[PDB]
């Protein structure tokens, strides 16, 4: 091995909140060496060695007096010497105060390999382990940063204000590299997507179009082809000494009064799958590495927040420190954790400000609202139930378990579950109810690329490939192009028009962003709720039945206060409310009304 | 009415905690009367009239210096005088400190009409509105107090330490009188069961056998044939002016940040059914009436606690005061409320000690554990799921939501749900798992009469009559008799023997009453947990599969600590624990081990 092979992070910033910076340096016999530097405001702490001669950890304290600039770090030993030009960048104006995504935003989610192939020439990159195959469901299809940038106007035009791509960091695996969740280099965009600079450009171009960029980060695991696995930095860098020991996924074990330590350890240290080595975040070097790397991406790429994969599969004490560190840098940031449970208590445990039975504390601002999504999908698919919507109402009534339910991400779907339209039984009328719900709940809405044209999938069990079909129009030669509208069926186009209509309308509705919610218990699968404040009321009413239903309006008078009627935003029609609300089969109305005093 | 028709309560006690006593007096023109008395320690307050000339409410303050004895209350007006000799009883030594049922107890539940007909001559009582019909699923079959008393030896012999009969108070309805839930006289045992004195004797006879008596009380509603309904004490005594307005059962509306007042009012004021007028507990006279009546039954009948029907259908502020009053009189009492929801948060809201988001305070010690019973019934029924027991494990993990989860009542079944054996798919091995679970969880176990001989029912929906078939042996001429054993199948007798074996064993296992619980995440429908303290470990392992399973014991070493083997209490077989635990298809074992250091 030659010179200094990795220096991580490769550069930093003057004026960060946390003064400490730990460089992880990798090169042959770099551990046999002594570091030295001379730069005002930067102090070199003094070595703490690791037994592996191929790694050196350099501890710096960057005082508030340190100015932007650069300086040499010199490594000496064995009659030889190595050097690295270390740069402290100036921070952009307003960096620390950056506004994270919130209730006024709507997030559009893509998988970068499956969205748009702007450059077929990077589909394969010389030296990498996997060849592209657009005909393989688990293969690389060739989507890239160029293709994403090419279609930012489309995304912004649909009414979305944030872009969340699944991970773009290098995944140099022989198979299943496309999905991004098995990182082989946390400091490098996969060259098949483009360069680090292209990713920064993605953020800058999105910002020009009024959109933030949310990065998808994995903290718990890496891919087995990560360069670390060739020469473990420490014997405990990877859980179970770098050997495959599977997790059995007992997620409640970390937050259960009756838990066995075996089960909690198995949850946070167990390997997700054989190809995903599990990081030992109880090693402070590993903790520092991940904290610094994610801060590096936020600062370097101008991100508006993060989506955090496999949330509770990371060590709990590490998560407490990681969330504390990130939010201390960026107090207005948002980060949405993926805690995949349909149990409200299990999700709520992780949100900042929660008083937990075991004293567990967290600075995590947001989580994915799997419970409420599951409830609505059940309601809209189990159409033989008399009152399926009751599950949605009851789930929502548990919002008091969350410190900030308004800051949770509610979603139409994502890359891990059945397509939204398929989950609704390919029933367009019921699908409309899901879309209206998504855009009107007291949540941050997230929508999955392709759902706006009713892409379908299998519904039973688990079939990842089926959820991740290429976006129509993202590849040269596509017969249908959803970006231009060419070749869409009337129903596909109607779906896309409705998404554009609702999302753009939502951007302009403070009452949805921060108004109150009052809902009514569903009766015979009809449901009425209101978003309200002194300036506006929005009344949503859905009839989840293949028959007309009539609802006496006396029931809703604390919200209606004698309103004789209002205009339905969907149809433009005036709807009577004086004595009864008459709903057509399988209908939903979004009635706009004056304020509530 | 002849003079004074009703005086309620009809007598009271010297030396109660609350000094106030409010008498509700009923008779023609009694409202036109003025009350007077002279007895040391007893003060008559200032009259507060109601517009109904047939009722008078008399407020007394019984000072601690009032001795047991009697005094005339004289009612004078319009040139006449009426008298009532009022008695203050001496309280039994230790009355206030009576020990309520708790974790060391096991409750046997009966419906008095359906258990044992000790006296066929009271099946019909002259004057009453319903004739007995043993062949009608919703008719009176003739079970009575004599019958219950006859078989206390049997119930105690099974290992039960508490008897909970569904209500015995008068239900003089034209149809469906048998179930007890529609009271027509809160101060009188239905004459078809026996007299008030017979009910006291049931308590005293149960106590001689080491059993407490738990009364089933309805607070929210009465029956349409209650004598009040002929001449409403006040215009607002009954919600909605004494006219039927149905509840739609929006139970979460009383505990939901997004609730409509329409819904919360509809839950607490709405009539359960047309036949069940709803008590207006916001009227202080109604609140006082119910509180005093339930205290009267406890003090008079020597009860060990209460089971409180339709818990959240009563006014919330009333419930705070009711539970405060009861627990103030009897600080060690237990009362178990029926909040019929499978959602842990909805049930936990009501338990004494809970910190609620809305500041709601309750003094209710216990609730029915519908969530956990539902979880286990799902595990046992969902035979085509790889790991159904996971529901039970995750539900239990939520016990931190309850201030005192060990005080909750866990049940095999009851009069409102499918028979325990039917819920197990009539699979004796799965039934054994449910029984072991019931008897080893950190809960107060309750068992439904008839389940000890594997009585069966329909499985789907609500089918009350199916769950309430006559106890075999309760009627002269029965050809299957569970009391004697005559006509039971080998399997039915084995079930009965197992109930006896486990319930008597449980009585003498303090580790089950107050020990810790450590459970392990179920894997492939196998589940292992331990009850433990410094004195004992009890290991439960179950294999909910029709194939053998082999579980490496390394997993459980934090509890096993090298134990090489143990004896299964159930089969009496030795069970190896050294390296692997071999479980036969559909097996459950219960292994006692010495306490951990
Ligand atoms: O970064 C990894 C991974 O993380 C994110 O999502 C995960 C989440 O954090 C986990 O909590 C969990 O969440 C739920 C899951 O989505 C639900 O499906 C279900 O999980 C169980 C299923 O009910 C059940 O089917 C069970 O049984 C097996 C599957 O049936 C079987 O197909 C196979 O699964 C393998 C996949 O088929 C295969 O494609 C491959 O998956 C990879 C993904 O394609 C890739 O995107 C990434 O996944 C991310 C995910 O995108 C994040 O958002 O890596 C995956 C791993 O290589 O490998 C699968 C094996 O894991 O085998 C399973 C045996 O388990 O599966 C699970 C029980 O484990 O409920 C869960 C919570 O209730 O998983 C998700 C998704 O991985
Ligand atoms: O004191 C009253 C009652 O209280 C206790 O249990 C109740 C609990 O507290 C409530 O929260 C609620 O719980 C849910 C219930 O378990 C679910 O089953 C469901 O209820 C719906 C039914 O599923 C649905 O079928 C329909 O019900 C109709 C019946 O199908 C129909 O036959 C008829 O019902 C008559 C009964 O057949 C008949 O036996 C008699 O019922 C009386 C009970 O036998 C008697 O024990 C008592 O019930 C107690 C219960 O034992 C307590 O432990 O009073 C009953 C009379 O009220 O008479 C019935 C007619 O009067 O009619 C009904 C429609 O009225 O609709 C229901 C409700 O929508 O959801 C409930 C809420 O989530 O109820 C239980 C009682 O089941
Ligand atoms: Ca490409
Ligand atoms: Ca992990
Ligand atoms: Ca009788
Ligand atoms: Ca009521």
């Amino acid at each position: 091995p030659t010179a200094i092979e990795h220096m991580e992070p490769p550069f930093w910033w003057a004026g960060m909140q946390h003064k400490g910076l730990q460089l992880m340096v990798h090169g042959r016999d770099i551990g046999r060496m002594e570091a030295a530097l001379d730069y005002p405001g930067v102090r070199l702490v003094s070595p703490t060695r690791v037994p592996n001669a191929n790694y050196l950890f350099v501890d710096l304290e960057i005082g508030p007096e340190a100015q932007p600039g650069s300086f040499d770090i010199v490594f000496k030993g064995d009659g030889r010497s190595e050097r690295y030009r270390y740069r402290l960048l100036a921070r952009e104006q307003g960096s620390a105060q950056r506004q994270g995504f919130g209730p006024g935003d709507a997030i559009y989610q893509i998988m970068p390999d499956r969205f748009a192939n702007g450059d077929p020439s990077n589909d394969n990159v010389a030296g990498m382990r996997e060849q592209a195959d657009r005909r393989h469901g688990g293969g690389r299809h060739g989507g890239d940063i160029r293709g994403t940038i090419d279609h930012l106007d489309y995304i912004a035009g649909l009414g979305f204000t944030q872009l969340w791509p699944t991970p773009l960091v290098e995944n140099d695996a022989a198979a299943y590299s496309y999905h991004g969740y098995a990182a082989t280099d946390h400091y490098r965009i996969d060259p098949r997507y483009g360069s680090n600079e292209d990713f920064v450009r993605l953020s800058t171009e999105a910002r020009k179009r009024g959109m933030g960029l949310i990065q998808d980060v994995v903290l718990s695991h890496i891919g087995k082809h990560h360069w670390w696995m060739k020469d473990l930095p420490t014997p405990d860098w990877i859980n179970y000494g770098g050997k495959f020991v599977p997790t059995q996924h007992h997620r409640v074990a970390v937050q259960d009064p009756y838990a066995a330590q075996a089960d909690s350890e198995n949850f946070t240290k167990g390997w997700f799958v054989e190809g995903m080595p599990d990081l030992n975040q109880t090693n402070p070097l590993v903790a520092n590495y991940l904290i610094q790397n994610n801060i590096w991406w936020i600062e370097y790429a101008g991100l508006s927040g993060l989506r955090i994969d496999t949330y509770g599969y990371s060590d709990g004490a590490f998560l407490t420190e990681y969330t504390r560190r990130l939010m201390a840098e960026y107090p207005r940031l948002n980060m949405v954790g993926q805690e995949w449970s349909t149990r409200v208590p299990v999700v709520a445990r992780w949100q900042r400000g929660k008083a937990n039975f075991d004293g567990y504390t967290s600075h995590l601002p947001s989580l994915m609202d799997f419970p409420l999504v599951d409830a609505m999908r059940n309601a809209l698919s189990k159409t033989g139930e008399e009152n399926g919507l009751n599950e949605v109402y009851e789930t929502l009534s548990l919002d008091y378990l969350y410190p900030e339910p308004q800051n949770l991400v509610l979603f139409g779907g994502n890359h891990d579950m059945a397509r939204m339209f398929s989950a609704a039984g390919e029933d367009f009328d019921r699908w409309r109810m899901n879309l209206v719900f998504l855009m009107t709940m007291p949540r941050i809405p997230q929508f999955y690329s392709g759902d706006e044209i009713l892409m379908t999938s299998t519904v039973k069990g688990r079939d990842d490939a089926s959820y991740r079909r290429d976006f129509p129009g993202g590849w040269a030669g596509d017969k249908a192009n959803a970006f231009s509208g060419a070749g869409l069926t009337s129903q596909q186009r109607a779906a896309q028009d409705l998404v554009r209509k609702l999302a753009n309308w939502r951007k302009n509705q403070p009452v949805i962003h921060n108004g109150r919610l009052m809902h009514f218990g569903p009766e015979e699968n009809t449901w009425v709720y209101f978003r309200y404040n002194k300036d506006k009321r929005i009344m949503v009413a859905m009839n989840n039945n293949d028959k007309p239903m009539t609802l006496p309006t006396a029931r809703f008078q604390e919200m209606l206060k004698g309103a004789p009627s209002g205009v339905d935003f969907l149809s433009g029609k005036t709807v009577g409310l004086g004595r009864e609300l008459r709903l057509a089969p399988k209908s939903v109305v979004v009635i706009e009304l004056p304020g509530l005093p």
